[PDB]
């Protein structure tokens, strides 16, 4: 559809497939989008429970940098 961006280059939006590019950058899982924190710098997303130490909730502040970018 010319009204939508093209599929993920890496997984082609196959929901049965892990993808560390468009879903959690550590586990590649798509579940819990509500719980996926996006890096202000590289735009990769991370489940709060995949981080070390894991977070039990997302921060209230908008500015967050991932393990790779810190
Ligand atoms: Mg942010
Ligand atoms: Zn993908
Ligand atoms: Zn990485
Ligand atoms: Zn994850
Ligand atoms: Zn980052």
């Amino acid at each position: 559809a010319p009204e939508f961006g093209p599929s993920c280059k890496h997984c082609k939006d196959d929901v049965n497939r892990l993808c560390r590019v468009c879903a959690c950058h550590l586990c590649g899982g798509r579940q819990d989008p509500d719980k996926q924190l996006m890096c202000d710098e590289c735009d990769m997303a991370f489940h709060i429970y995949c981080l070390d130490p894991p977070l039990s909730s997302v921060p209230s502040e908008d500015e967050w940098y991932c393990p790779e970018c810190r």
